[PDB]
């Protein structure tokens, strides 16, 4: 099924009749950092499974879901169980949930992924406020918007000098500063790894002198395909690891130490996601 | 449709049939910079929905004709509209129209494009003869000759330390000598971006730390299936924009100004371009 | 056709049925370095046209045949006749054979392959132990393990810190001292060129500034689809020339070279081989 106007304005249409909410921002929720999801107020779930033309997920399984509800006095829609691209969707499967977001209403698109530290300045737990990055699949031949370009949403070739707000990289900031935690953030540059495999140490090495700050697997292709339609961005990674340390030591990645890591700063990352949507300036 | 010996035959049983021209030189020209194939003399225009076996293109639409005639005394043969790789065009679709050339006669494929300025020395307006490439499709597997060889056309494993004709660059700088143009002349290294966002800021960055001169998202493909079945190519870059600068200054880049600059050069690239084709010694 | 437990469990009843062969280890071998292969004793040919769910290998024609039977008092499973990437084999037919050959009971798998020197150090004819690689597809998004994930067979997002046994480096480099070739041993860090063009020149360069000591077309997705299932590797490249000398004195390659360099050096590889198998501890 192709991203186009029609199939796009198909889920929109079943979409506003379901729930009676105009959602001016939109949140992709990384691994383990779902909880505010839970606290959506006035909320409706709407099974991906229910929506015209959007993506099938019974291949991989697990929770696949639209929430639309208040947050702070703002209204919101919320993907439910994030499509990566390692697992095998297509760029057309992708881009249609934010083309979606985009007929509803939505100007303000938040994410937060789990990802790997570079920067020797990176330890677990800490945030980076992501301001640009480096698309190792898109210079490959495999960007997102690879394919005939969909008029009625942007322009053939975009330009992603300006993909990451700058204001609301500073109201960010602002608000960690208010509570005092201001000493875990950082901001840097996001590598895309196609995965599923963690960077290798060698990569990880090649990434430091590329100038990378972090490198995850998720974020690039809803960066761009949001830039495309004219929605703005703000996205923010969690450190798991510093995988040049790691290298160093001879110490493992998993999984299970990555969902650890989310626990850990859970609750802060919904506190602070909590008071971006509420003084957001909507545009 | 698989570009083998037996579909290029039949495509160019149809062409012999209809132009009665047998060209020795092939050119391909980037956005706005076609203005030589409307004077090619004696011209036949063949759309190329009327060639067996020629790649669909009414997805994308626009102009799309395979033009035969005489330029300096000279038989050449024009692609009018070009086939990208970020439109979705496979390998065969690519390599096809490349080896008909082959069965027609073509012995040398000379190239234009667009393209954005790492290297500090180019300016907007400059042009680059490019002597080598950093193929990132290619490297991540998506090199337009991944599948199965076809054996008629050339060896399994190509190389390509030249695949830009010495010869050609010479000729054409000793042309801009002659007409005193040759301080817009340089040679460089041509990084293959998949497209079809822009270079990032961060991505440009990189580029520079890995000795690219200038960054597009075209040209490789061509000239690696050209070189492949011995076809000797000469490929200039006409300098958009310097892309480093831009993110030092925060300047955006789009296509409407890319078609400026093919506006500003136009008329002296044609002029160029016909007396290479006059020339030319052909081998 | 899917790797899944359930396709691979067919192919592995179909082989116990036919060798009556349990075997320890698997090996890989590269262009011209197939010569183990016949003095495996006991051996029974399957081809794999015979084994239900293998791949379909009659485009690209030549040799395909599993091979068992013992080396070295060792029980082991030979692929005769490699599938790379570049043929346009899917991430599934990759992935099906090495899954196989877990279910069969094999617990160390033997790759050797024909690669290009980057690093300074390397002449024709050595070999370089592989320690890590920089996997550009991977990061390109067309890693082998792009799709659902096999459950039965290892976990969603391996680390790869661990894929190239220590050990097993230890133990090659000790024979080979104890032969006195050891000036001829080298380690380093292999880079995946998707291929199947060599890599240029300018690429050549831009590798030798990442730190890679080694380029070449295979080897790095039966890696990962082994560390996947938790099967142990040890893989050599042979250097069939340097590519950054190459390119400073404008040398070409070419597949016929490559071959040379194979029939120099098979001899001795072989019988490194087999007092590699007949030293392994098996785990
Ligand atoms: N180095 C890392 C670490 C984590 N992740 C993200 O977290 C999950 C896998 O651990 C995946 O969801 C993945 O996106 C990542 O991308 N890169
Ligand atoms: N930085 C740039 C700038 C331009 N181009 C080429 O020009 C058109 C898009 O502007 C496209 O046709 C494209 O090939 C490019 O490839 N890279
Ligand atoms: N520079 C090189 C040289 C050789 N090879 C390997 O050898 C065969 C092509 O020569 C192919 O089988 C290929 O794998 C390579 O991969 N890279």
């Amino acid at each position: 099924v192709v991203a186009n106007y029609e199939n796009a304005s198909m889920a929109a249409d079943y979409i506003k009749r379901v729930s009676n909410v105009l959602p001016d921002i939109g949140i992709i929720c990384g691994s383990g950092l779902g909880k505010l999801i839970e606290e959506i107020e006035e909320r409706k779930v709407i099974p991906y499974i229910n929506i015209p033309n959007f993506p099938k997920t019974t291949v991989a399984g697990h929770v696949g879901n639209l929430v639309l509800g208040s947050v702070g006095g703002r209204k919101i829609v919320a993907m439910q169980g994030r499509l990566h691209m390692y697992e095998g969707y297509s760029n057309q499967e992708i881009a249609l949930p934010i083309r979606v977001m985009k007929l509803l209403g939505v100007r303000v698109l938040l994410i937060t992924n789990l990802a790997g530290g570079i920067n020797r300045k990176l330890k677990s737990g800490d945030f980076v406020l992501i301001k640009g990055h480096i698309n190792f699949p898109g210079l490959g031949l495999n960007n997102v918007l690879v394919g005939p370009n969909q008029d009625e949403f942007g322009p053939r070739f975009p330009d992603l000098s300006n993909a990451y707000d700058r204001l609301l990289q500073q109201l960010a900031l602002k608000i960690a500063q208010e509570n005092d935690f201001q000493d875990l953030v950082h901001e840097g540059v996001y590598a895309f790894n196609g995965g599923p495999t963690y960077e290798s140490p060698d990569e990880s090495n090649m990434l430091l002198k590329l100038g990378c700050d972090v490198v995850g697997m998720s974020t690039v292709p809803e960066v761009i395909i949001a830039c495309h339609c004219g929605i703005k961005v703000l996205a923010v990674s969690l450190i798991a690891n510093n995988s040049i340390l790691d290298a160093e030591n001879d110490v493992s990645i998993n999984h299970e130490k990555v969902l650890a890591v989310a626990e850990k700063r859970a609750d802060l990352l919904q506190m602070w996601f909590k008071e971006i949507i509420t003084r957001l300036p909507l545009d």
